């Protein structure tokens, strides 16, 4: 019965905001990340609630989907929620900003992988499950995506402009089979890759619900 989200990048922050949100309002909110289930961690859900999955490891991701399909076995295999909100942004020597000259290939990769294909990889390896309960994909942007930012090296900048575009894409793609997808671009670099968070996740809530139930293919920009 009960409304299900798999949630990508449960940082302090952003992400912490949209599990409080979604737990509060009696969702099962099963969280990615690439620590083991410790009981120090701040929300009381239980193991069964916990995927340890490394994104930048595409055997590791195709390991975490079957998971997360047994998991949703206990209730009908519906997903209602993806969202995808890890994002990393590594720093050059002495913790500089990485910009397009000194980034070597490894980081591209890397960067790339968890920012840009874990996202995709993750919404159509849990497609039956989408489909089943038309369900909702949203996928975090940044402003980081369309300006140059201080805080934010090229690799992530460019992997979240090419994020947006595969919003957009995947909107189209994902439409006929009843699965929406949106954006949404947060005022402020989420302080992850280092009041306005709690506004974040409320418009991921909203994407998620029924009231978003006809918007697919646009990305919000936080003001
Ligand atoms: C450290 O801390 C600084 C960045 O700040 P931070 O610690 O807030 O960032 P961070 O923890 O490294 O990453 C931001 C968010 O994305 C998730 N994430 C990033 N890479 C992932 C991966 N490969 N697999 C799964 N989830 C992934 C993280 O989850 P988990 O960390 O829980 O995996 C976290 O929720 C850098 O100096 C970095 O070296
Ligand atoms: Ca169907």
């Amino acid at each position: 019965e009960r409304k299900t989200l798999v949630l990508t990048g449960a940082s302090r922050g952003i992400g912490h905001a949209t599990v409080k949100r979604f737990s509060l309002a009696g969702w099962r909110v099963i969280t990615c990340s690439r620590q083991d289930f410790s009981e120090n961690c701040p929300w009381p859900a239980g193991p069964e609630d916990h995927i340890k999955v490394d994104l930048s490891d595409p055997e590791d991701i195709g390991k975490a989907i079957a998971e997360i399909r047994r998991r949703l076995e206990a209730n009908g295999s519906k997903l209602h929620a993806l969202v995808n909100n890890a994002g990393i942004s590594p720093k050059a020597e002495g913790g500089r900003r990485m910009n397009s000259i000194e980034t070597p290939m490894a980081v591209w990769r890397d960067v790339f992988q968890v920012n840009f294909m874990a996202p995709i990889m993750l919404a159509r390896g849990l497609f039956k499950e989408l489909e089943a309960a038309q369900g909702s994909v949203v996928n975090v942007t940044s402003i980081a995506g369309s300006r140059v930012h201080p805080f934010a090296g090229t690799a992530y900048a460019t992997s979240k402009a090419a994020l947006a575009a595969l919003t957009r894409e995947m909107a189209s793609d994902f439409g006929p089979y009843g699965i929406r997808v949106n954006a949404i671009a947060p005022g402020e670099i989420d302080t992850a890759i280092l009041g306005k968070t709690s506004e974040v996740a409320e418009t991921i809530y909203f994407l998620c619900t029924e009231t978003s139930s006809y918007v697919t293919g646009s990305e919000i920009h936080i003001n």
